[PDB]
């Protein structure tokens, strides 16, 4: 899971979030 380019308010990079993603949305790319 690849991390987003900058942290925003209503998406932060937080570790649970990217354990989520890794069956909800694996394939995001994350440039913003």
């Amino acid at each position: 899971v690849q991390t987003q380019d900058f942290k925003t308010a209503v998406q932060p990079d937080t570790n649970t979030a990217q354990l989520i993603k890794t069956y909800s949305n694996p394939k995001q790319r994350g440039d913003k």
